[PDB]
């Protein structure tokens, strides 16, 4: 090709103006197998310059120069400037060392992590440019390791300045798009480490329903094989793939009972300890691969290992998957050791997802991060986090970082997995999170205290729960519209704010804001709520542009950044001016896809929303207060149209135009009302309650309200009441 | 042998069901020579099976899979499977990788330390394995460094579960076992880093002598030798072979002065500056090894060279053993650099251990500890610690956990070394833990102000301590016998509560409690006192059965994990019912063996104690109320028997048998008396005492008395309460 050049023992392609890979070989040889990470270097044809001397060569693109001066790689000998301002003397890259600016990325879990830990760097830094270096073995074409590359040292030069959005996309390109996930993965999952028998997990299950809380997953935890049962020869009953009979005596007429109610099914493998002599496959796995039976020789877990594979998948899961399970919760913590060198999580998420579409279109796996490139076998599992107040104040940093290395399906244990303290606050505040992240998995440890059923805890606690886990249900739609946007487009469902507003310095100072689709921008709460104010609260940029409270129509005025306070029950969710968020109008009601969906409208300004589904796009759009749906393909559904406040539409069917211009564009919230609730619900004296009360009613200028609360001994209050005259202003 | 294995470049020696050798070799010969740790592989034949392939092996033993998969060891080619459910997934040991649950051991010394130090690994693990890396030089068949191993990777995987016993009694038949100790290392050490005259010091044994405390050994610190008349162009005086003539003009006849007290001495070496030409030995040493005296060419310390060696045991320690020195305090702390890559701590442990033999039957060194093995050089000398309560807070842990590499003659300086502050109760709480130490050396700084007399202190620190040095030769019997044990079964002295108890989680919770011999249970107090109480505390772990404090008779039913508290001058040191302790009568006498023993027995169960001396052994049987003593051979001994509270027979000479079914089994101990003297001592108010003592009076019920204790503002006078109801219950 034109945009390869090879100069000494170096080989440079030049995939995009912004996308260099870097290649050196003692042998002269170069790779172009696929790695582990990358699954494709075909890219459009690019104009760059060259400087080719004697002795040097430099490469030029529109945002990069990249130098080598010949000889083995060094920090001297291979080295880059950008050509951008972003910083007076960190625009320069040199091989082998780190620059400051990188936004980081993920890790593997949140496995026994209390709060905050280190995450590794992604493609996306404030700087412009980052270093994706290719570690991994080649892959065959029909994608089994090979060996070692010929290209001994294999970099991939990222120079998108702080286009990251695009950055993101061309990393999709080279390391393959993630694929779509199932409408099922999207629901709300249960799952708890309880050693639940076949009779009470049912119970449970009917319960939800009789709770009105949706379900779309059912997991079942390691106690569905034998544990206790295991001789103490054998090892620790950890590893199991043989049913606990007392607790499943009919496992294929309970998988069917959880198919009848519309649930699909995953079970705990902790694969490490592979199949033991007492296993219920062992003696036709035992045959396979040629053991000594009469010495108990066990199948050791060896996934470098073809024998092994088909072993594990056909006679192992097999019978499983026979039985009805849909699909595996790989959960693998043994470490990074194998004799290939590949991590052994890479290899079980790589071949266990592929193995996974043999028997489900588009299924999915769960199991830990397995490094640039695993986006490509969702769902992520992050594992055994620590249940406290830091953990949760980290999860949404954490998750909408993840998006730096394309890693956009993290399903966290919502609530948090193990250990750490009981606050039915921290509970529910965690399952906003979570009803408005990747996935919403409830998970827990082997406590007897730990479940994360609404109806654990008061009936305030139970009813918010409620109500959010309804929401999730009700996010369906938006979801898997969202989930094809990933697949086919390489835009991330959570996005950093600084993906949408590279040059806003707020954007880089808001760690747990994110933007969630392209129609709501979320400020979880993460901290214990003030007991005075009754209310938590979190600091909130709001770009440029008019901003509702998703939930009450509160208004603010952007650019601003602003403290805003919730009781525990609401969670900050906002909507731009001409906002559209469909909603199935029915989440209870089991069916492939909603028979009604609402169309909520926020007020003030033009706006369209495609909805993708399985065999059809809806175009919503409001263009000069007209509101027009469409769709691709004629149907029964039934459209509700709520504008603002009111239902304008009620259960229409078919294609439709309705002029909005004459309807009430206002929400009811009003300063007054929401007022007299923050000062009710205050733990403060009744005196201070009626002289603000009272001052905030007389005075008339709001300079002058303002300046009246400025001089409140209570700080939080102070800001409290801001946050209020503010979106009264 | 059938015991060993071949496959690819490695050797496999399985010399126990749980203990194998594991040996890389690139020139195909492997090391049957001694190594540093390595003294006997010669073992009994066990059974084992083995599944052999054209490139794998596997060796099953009764608790473990070895596998080694060929080429060189790596993580991924030798690793093992334990056949163990202690955990659920640290169950495999990989080569060259570190695994949970190892209980620790030792570390070479506690020089600069205030408080905790880290410990190296022991052959002990909650799960199950260890593996002791083999990294020394071969040995010599008469024990001189031949260089390096044939066997480039030579290991020791150990497998016993948790039976910790066997482990370090195989342990010693592999490293060979801790000779035997004479009894006078058993008694009290006098030492003091202080320029005494040959006078002062004579004036000082003999002031302990009037002050009724007892002692085995004289120590003479480094101002014995030349230090401010060193010429400084020769370098510091810390390192000296030269007398101090003013000090001590007549060294022979001061040594003769001790002796003629009963007392062996020994000497500071401090061997870093060898032999300079200023020393008394220098001209014969210069002669032997060749010196330009001249040019005033110094013998360098070299413990690699043979005639180096030779010239410092014949010409410079010769002439001072010829004086009357009896053995060597060796106080290296001048690194671990040698030309050969030994030790020279190493060397200098097993060359002069080995002879200390020449002169004196079952001789000692006093050293710091020089890595697994080095136990075949007793005595263990831990240094220069900073005086503290966390220094002796971490102590009895440090102690008990050595016994896990065999190191079971650690000797401290008891009241700790230099530096840290005054507190004549940490000194007291420290001489009550030494006394239940493998050694009792009293050592200090060069401070005026750091003298471990007991008449340093107040009247009442003075008298318990003179109570505690006398308790310690009250012990030799029962320590010599359990010395004998060490050096003929493998069993430490000091042992932690898991080796007794290895499946109570109790066992692993109480890091400062340890059995003492076979019949004592000790939990030091290490925490300055709560002067509200005026007692100190520490939880005590109660194993299943009863016991009794030592000294009162208090009594405890186990199992329970309870708060005790005692008085500065009570140390908690509890026995089962059963024991029979025996203890000299006649502590202060000196004599090579007692003349008259105590036989000191706790009623309420059968008992038994073997009493092992130089030339007899004495069995002391207590089986369903009758007491019998017979002896392999006859004495003129005269044994008192003291039952519970009373002393039953007298000065009774021979073999007998007396009936104690008749006699009074319950110690004076009584809740009452002990309730008065707890109130009595407290700093709290008067009135709050005579509520107490009223209420605990009148109110009958046994679960009252504890309810009205529960009341009580003061958390910890409730815990003390508690000890005194749960005693008395
Ligand atoms: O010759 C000038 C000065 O150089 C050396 O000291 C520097 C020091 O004064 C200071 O300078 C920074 C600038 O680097 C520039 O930094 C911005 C930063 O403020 C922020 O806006 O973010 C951008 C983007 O990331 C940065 O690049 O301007 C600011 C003022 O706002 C100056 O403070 O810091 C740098 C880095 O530590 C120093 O190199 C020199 O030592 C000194 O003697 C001299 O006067
Ligand atoms: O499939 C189950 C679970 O596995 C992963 O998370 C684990 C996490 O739930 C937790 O589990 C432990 C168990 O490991 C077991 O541990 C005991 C320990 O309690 C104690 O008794 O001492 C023994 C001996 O040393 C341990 O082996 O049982 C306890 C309950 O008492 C569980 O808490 O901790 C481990 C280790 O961190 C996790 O691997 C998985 O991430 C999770 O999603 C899943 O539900």
């Amino acid at each position: 090709n034109n945009n390869i050049i090879k100069f000494d023992k170096a080989r440079f392609t030049v995939l995009t103006e912004h996308l260099i890979r870097i290649e050196y070989s003692e042998t002269g040889e170069f790779e172009e197998r696929m790695t582990q990470m990358v699954q494709n270097r075909e890219f459009s044809e690019v104009n760059f310059d060259i400087i080719e001397k004697e002795e040097t060569i430099e490469i030029i693109t529109s945002t990069v120069h990249l130098y080598y001066n010949g000889g083995e790689f060094t920090n001297a000998s291979l080295f880059a400037d950008v050509k951008f301002n972003f910083s007076v003397y960190s625009n320069r890259w040199y091989f082998g060392e780190k620059s400051d600016g990188n936004l980081k990325g993920t890790t593997r879990t949140l496995d026994m992590i209390d709060g905050e830990c280190p995450l590794e760097d992604g493609i996306m830094s404030k700087n412009g440019f980052a270093v994706l270096a290719d570690k991994g073995k080649v892959l065959t074409e029909v994608g089994d390791i090979a060996g070692n590359s010929v290209s001994t040292i294999d970099l991939y030069l990222f120079a998108y300045g702080r286009d990251y959005r695009q950055a993101l996309k061309d990393f999709y390109q080279l390391t393959g798009n993630t694929p779509k996930l199932p409408r099922f993965a999207l629901g709300n999952w249960w799952s708890r480490y309880y050693d639940y028998s076949d009779k009470s997990y049912l119970a449970l299950m009917d319960k939800f329903t009789d709770k009105k809380v949706p379900l779309s997953v059912s997991v079942i935890d390691m106690d569905w094989h034998k544990v206790s049962e295991v001789p103490s020869r054998f090892g620790s009953g950890w590893t199991g793939y043989s049913w606990n009979k007392k607790l499943f005596p009919n496992p294929e007429n309970f998988i069917d009972e959880l198919h009848q109610r519309k649930l699909k099914v995953t079970l705990n493998d902790h694969p490490a300890d592979g199949i033991r002599a007492f296993e219920d496959p062992y003696p036709q796995v035992a045959q396979t691969l040629d053991l000594n039976t009469e010495l108990e020789e066990a199948a050791k877990f060896d996934f470098d290992n073809l024998k092994f594979r088909k072993a594990y998948f056909e006679e192992v899961h097999g019978p499983l998957e026979k039985e009805g399970v849909d699909f595996w919760w790989i959960d693998w913590q043994q470490g990074a050791i194998s004799k290939s060198g590949v991590d052994p999580l890479w290899l079980l998420n790589h071949y266990q997802y592929q193995n996974a579409q043999k028997k489900h279109k588009n299924n999915i796996i769960l199991s830990r991060y397995a490094g640039p490139g695993s986006h490509r076998y969702p769902l992520g599992f992050s594992g055994a986090s620590v249940i406290s107040w830091a953990s949760l104040d980290f999860q949404p940093y954490f998750t909408s970082t993840a998006s730096n290395i394309g890693y956009t399906w993290w399903s966290h244990d919502i609530g948090g997995h193990m250990q750490g303290y009981k606050d039915a606050e921290l509970s529910l505040r965690w399952l906003q999170f979570g009803v408005f992240s990747p996935i919403n998995r409830l998970h827990s440890s082997k406590s007897e205290f730990t479940s994360k059923e609404p109806w654990h805890f008061d009936a305030v606690i139970e009813q918010s729960m409620i109500d959010f886990l309804q929401l999730r249900h009700q996010l369906i739609p938006y979801l898997y519209s969202a989930n094809l946007i990933t697949a086919s487009e390489g835009r991330a469902l959570v996005e950093p704010l600084y993906y949408e507003y590279p040059m806003e310095e707020e954007a880089y100072q808001h760690r747990n804001q994110y933007l969630f689709g392209e129609q709501l921008m979320v400020a979880p709460i993460t901290e214990k709520m003030n007991s005075l104010l009754q209310m938590g609260s979190v600091e909130v940029w709001f770009p440029e542009g008019t901003w509702y409270d998703f939930f009450s129509g509160q208004p603010y005025d952007g650019k601003v950044s602003l403290k805003v306070y919730r009781e525990i029950t609401e969670m900050p969710v906002f909507a731009k001016a001409g906002a559209i968020i469909p909603l199935d109008k029915n989440p209870l009601k089991k069916e492939e896809i909603p028979s009604e969906i609402i169309w909520k409208i926020f007020p003030g300004a033009d706006g369209e929303y495609l909805l993708l589904e399985e065999d059809n796009e809806t175009k919503a759009e409001f263009v000069n207060g007209i509101f027009t749906v469409t769709s691709k393909k004629e149907s029964s559904r039934k459209h509700t149209i709520i504008y603002g406040e009111h239902e304008i539409v009620s259960a229409k069917r078919g294609e439709f135009s309705i002029d909005l211009n004459g309807k009430e564009e206002n929400f009811d919230w009003n300063f007054s009302t929401a007022l007299f609730r923050r000062l009710d619900i205050a733990e403060i004296s009744y005196e201070q309650k009626d002289e603000i009360l009272q001052q905030l009613s007389l005075i008339e200028e709001h300079e002058k309200q303002v300046a009246f609360i400025k001089t409140n001994e209570n700080q939080e209050l102070q800001n409290s009441l801001f946050e209020l005259l503010y979106s009264g202003k």
